[PDB]
């Protein structure tokens, strides 16, 4: 179809004046030392869509060294030189950086069929000669008109696997679909067993990207229909059943980050899929992407005090059962937990949360008052947690409850004196 | 000789960064809303001498309101339009302004309409122009060998008549030599004092004249430009009385060699006024309106002028002898700073010298500081008496060392007495 059109008005129309500024004298940069100067990627896209972009990704025919050292010398910042891909970033104040990259002169061409999806293909020339030319080889203007997520070619996946959560990604992102040839493409390199043929730090980046994302839950539950779950993590299995907890933990996390503070999904999420993990298959999951040590304790801990814990309330226990299983648990954990948890039950949960959240105030004593009632080691914790466990059910004079707290150890006998 | 010069090696090289990127882009500006972008006039001129230039002079073809709200569109700073004759000017951060303006013929012609612009300038060393649009971004556009004119020092009207259309270029002509250290050629010399023979001064407007005057003493060795003025017969036809001999010119000397001190002990120095100062002593009151009301200039001028030009002499009397300070006084009272220099005009020397210090002494120490008006509530009531006791006992300070009371109760002899 149509390789050339002129978002030579779009581009004054959208782009903020300090910026265009910048496109305008690059271009003529461009021209002063005989290299066809292009921006490219997610901000062609992006002006495209109407959606705001500060990234000012940048291709030069020529070299990106010599070209960003022309450049500094009337634009005003710290020019970083990473000599050995011959890129640059000119550093200007504001917050702006323009990333500077090296390659019918369409070799810009071959530079664009090296990425992922056509409607981040594409380039908008810069050089005045020909400054609003939005260039797309690939029809990316078609694809990005009707929600599409076309990777430009049949090895788009296996030249970089990490393509396929990209893909993913970018569905919720946009609100676009991925169009068939693609999605036949993922699976096979999906199966294929590609991605497991890939670097951690790489899929987790992605898998963070994807997480932080518009709709998480969504893009799981595609993630699953795509079988790439099973090859990031070798043991899980997305069920009914496992599904299900996803849930869950998606729809209150907004609460946990409301009463508790940040919660990282990545982790809420291995919560769940990292349950019932022998040591083998932890040792490594943990050990390819980065995982903590022990994590793997705090998923056992909610796995194994999971069956008790919808018992405890039903069974409406009084909040000093629950603390043992929450005591200085991470939000990731507390999420883990609420995973579990369907209407009536998350309330109650939850009303215990913040009990034991709150009240742990001892108010005075503690500490001190102990030891000067001359107890020492150990055992002032024991003592000040069994006060505290019975002053979130209850307050007295918080004094009286010792005399009345130490007795009770007495008479089974607790320290001595 | 070359008709067109690439010189965006030197616009990069010599050119303020910040300023070199506005070329850049008010170039872009022109190809995006269709006109030609020239650099002209001044800034073309001080650019190829290697020298500094603020007042960058746009000319465009098309609409140049148009083009200079489009420009601000993208730019940082305040826009005046001047509407009819359309014009406008752009007032940018960097303390400097961009003047921009419609060529005005009302590679398409379009060298043509430029060259009609330029045509239409006063000399080959401001006729030239700098093409902005990016297609040619280097352009340097010299029909008229300014260029070769800049290398030789040489200034040059553009043709015949430029002095017949504009005899205020007279003026700019001598300016420009003193400015950069050039001489006027020989045809444009010959049509210069023909201008000035036949009578294009007095055709030309009055107030014109006054300010490319004030232009001329502003600038770097005034006394050179108005001595080459004499030497053209301008000054006659500037001021039809006065007559500029080895004594006028050699007050103007002494009195550019002044204005320098005089300006650093009592403040701005208006030097056209000064100079008027010369020009015009010994006018008669005819005359004297005459010239008045076509320069529009001040109505005491006449009589501070009056007042050195009749006491010159005995001014130089007095310097004379070495007259002790109380007598010189009266002559300088409230004068002018210009009126100061005026007798400076007739001093060089051992007389400058002590007169010098007179006029210290009288500003310096006039200080009356113990007594007041007070002083003389113990007394005295009447209107002139006051204000007479007061110059009285200051006279008697100018040159002499006692207490200050004291004094009033003593020359207060021969006030009681007579
Ligand atoms: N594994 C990758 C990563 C990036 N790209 C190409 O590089 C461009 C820029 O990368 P990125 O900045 O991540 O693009 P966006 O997804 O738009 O930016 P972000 O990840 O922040 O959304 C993409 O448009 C794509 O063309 C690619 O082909 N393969
Ligand atoms: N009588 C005049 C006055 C001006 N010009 C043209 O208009 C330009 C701008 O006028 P001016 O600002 O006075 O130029 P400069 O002499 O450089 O500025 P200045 O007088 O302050 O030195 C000049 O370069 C010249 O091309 C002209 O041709 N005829």
């Amino acid at each position: 179809m149509q390789i050339f059109r002129d978002v030579s008005k779009l581009l004054v129309e959208r782009v903020d004046p300090k910026i265009l500024n910048l496109f305008r004298l690059l271009g003529k940069f461009g021209d002063e030392v005989n290299m066809p100067v292009y921006v490219v990627g997610g901000f062609v896209r992006d002006l495209l869509l109407g959606i705001k972009n500060l990234d000012i990704d940048i291709v030069v025919e020529g070299n990106a060294l010599e070209f960003a050292e022309y450049a500094k010398r009337f634009l005003p910042g710290k020019l970083v030189k990473h000599d050995k891909f011959m890129t640059a970033s000119l550093f200007l104040k504001g917050g702006l950086r323009i990333d500077i990259a090296t390659a019918e002169m369409s070799t810009i061409k071959k530079d664009l069929y090296r990425r992922d999806f056509t409607i981040n293909a594409m380039a908008i020339k810069l050089n005045p000669k020909d400054f609003g030319l939005l260039i797309d080889f690939f029809g990316g203007y078609r694809d990005l008109k009707e929600g599409v997520i076309r990777v430009l070619h049949t090895l788009s996946f296996v030249d970089d696997p990490t393509r396929i959560l990209r893909a993913i990604r970018f569905e919720q992102r946009f609100d676009f679909r991925i169009e068939e040839t693609t999605e036949r493409l993922l699976k096979q390199a999906v199966e294929e067993g590609y991605l497991e043929r890939t670097t951690g730090p790489r899929l987790r980046q992605e898998l963070e990207k994807i997480l932080e994302e518009k709709n998480p839950l969504k893009s799981i539950r595609r993630m699953a229909q795509f079988d790439v779950i099973k090859h990031l993590f070798p043991k899980t299995y997305y069920t009914p059943s496992m599904d299900e907890k996803m849930e869950n933990l998606f729809r209150n996390i907004p609460w946990v980050e409301e009463n508790f503070g940040e919660v990282d999904r990545f982790y809420a999420v291995l919560h769940v899929f990292l349950e019932f993990y022998d040591d083998e298959s932890w040792k490594e999951v943990r050990d390819r992407y980065s995982l903590r040590r022990n994590l793997i304790n705090e998923i056992r801990h909610v796995e194994k005090s999971a069956p008790a814990l919808l018992e405890m309330l039903s069974e409406r226990v009084p909040a000093s059962f629950v603390y043992p299983l929450v005591k200085g648990v991470s939000n990731e954990t507390i999420c883990h937990f609420l995973a579990y948890l369907s209407g009536e039950k998350e309330g109650l949960f939850k009303s215990y949360l913040l009990k034991i959240k709150n009240t742990k105030l001892e108010k005075i004593n503690g500490e001190y008052l102990i030891r000067k009632g001359i107890t020492s080691g150990k055992i002032i914790g024991e003592v000040l947690e069994k006060i505290l466990m019975k002053k979130l059910d209850g307050d007295t004079r918080d004094e009286e409850e010792i005399l009345e707290e130490v007795l009770a150890s007495l008479e089974t006998e607790g320290k001595l004196a």
